[PDB]
């Protein structure tokens, strides 16, 4: 599944719902800390629609548990990420992923 650990608190009140668009900054890392992707490096927040299945399951279910303004560490099992096949060569088979996610706003 996905484990959500707070880095810094959000408002504690505004949680995203299915169909809403979330705006986030994120960094994705493998278990040894290697970064594989980051919106901060592009200086461009990332948007996705909750429930559209346009991101991996853990990032979706994890952000659903975040409030606006929160920054959190999401640890995601491979079955909630890229599974047995992965995303070669950047994501190996059966990889647990760690994302640092900041929920900036809902649209």
């Amino acid at each position: 599944g996905v484990q959500v650990e707070t880095i810094s608190p959000g408002d504690g009140r505004t949680f995203p719902k299915r169909g809403q668009t979330v705006v986030v900054h994120y960094t994705g890392m493998l278990e040894d800390g290697k970064k594989f992707d980051s919106s901060r490096d592009r200086n461009k927040p990332f948007k996705f629609m909750l429930g559209k299945q346009e991101v991996i399951r853990g990032w979706e279910e994890g952000v659903a548990q975040m409030s606006v303004g929160q920054r959190a560490k999401l640890t995601i099992s491979p079955d909630y990420a890229y599974g047995a096949t992965g995303h070669p060569p950047i994501i190996p088979p059966h990889a647990t992923l760690v994302f640092d996610v900041e929920l900036l706003k809902l649209e």
